[PDB]
């Protein structure tokens, strides 16, 4: 009992497919992994990613996240935090400081980011998964874990701040499917910004996790991983392990 909460939370890097069956195991065992470290067995989920998007929408986001809530057997927390002022809310902030799994969907990136960045909501979602709940990030969530999120319309040199809990990782979702839409320029900055390390993509309905007690990340889902920057081009899939 008191030697719980000493180990950093499980990290879940998605391609696409929060909410959906397919990923409904790799969600699962995100919040057995903060259970076993002692934190209350809800799947908090968070939409800021999407704040600007229609009120149906963000409604279409909270039942589609209550409903993989509901087939996994835990209770869902939507936190409805869609502008800057929403993440001094002291009821969310309180909220996200015990939860088995932290969840970011999909959406803008440089909203997710610039909403959440340095605010009371983002301290209390960094110290509970250090003090072991697991933090999961699709597409947009994924994009504003590390330190910069580029900047298509703008430069390379114009990236985004985020979050940088993968200090040298970035990460391009869809990966499969992000190049058909969008121009030569763009492409460009996403596949190499001045601030990274080593860069992987990750497939639609795919992940990447680092388990709480591991210092590998293991491949999850239905197609692959790409090791693109930063170490040797390589592509793996479902069950292999790379150390960054």
């Amino acid at each position: 009992l008191y030697f719980q909460g000493h180990m950093i939370g499980s990290l879940g890097l998605v391609g696409s497919g929060e909410y959906l069956p397919a990923l409904a195991e790799f969600e699962k065992s995100l919040i057995e992994d903060g259970i076993a470290n002692g934190k209350k067995p809800i799947f908090l989920q968070i939409p800021t990613a999407a704040g600007r998007e229609s009120e149906n929408r963000i409604e279409f986001w909270k039942q589609l996240g209550r409903q993989q809530a509901d087939r996994l057997g835990y209770e869902s927390k939507f936190l409805p935090v869609l502008k800057r002022e929403d993440a001094d809310n002291p009821e969310f902030v309180e909220l996200v400081k015990d939860a088995a799994l932290i969840y970011f969907s999909g959406g803008d990136p440089h909203y997710l980011a610039d909403t959440l960045i340095n605010t009371p909501l983002w301290q209390g979602i960094y110290e509970n998964w250090q003090s072991g709940g697991s933090l999961a990030g699709c597409s947009a969530g994924a994009m504003v874990l590390s330190t910069h999120v580029p900047n298509f319309r703008l430069s390379r040199h114009q990236s985004t701040e985020g979050f940088g809990i993968i200090e040298n990782v970035r990460v391009i979702p869809h990966f499969n499917k992000f190049f058909k839409w969008i121009p030569d320029s763009a492409a460009k900055i996403l596949l190499d910004l001045p601030t990274d390390s080593i860069l992987i993509g990750i497939d639609e309905v795919t992940a990447l996790v680092k388990r709480s007690g591991t210092d590998h990340w293991q491949v999850v889902g239905d197609a692959k991983v790409h090791i693109l920057k930063g170490l040797p081009e390589q592509q793996l899939t479902a069950g292999e392990s790379i150390s960054f």
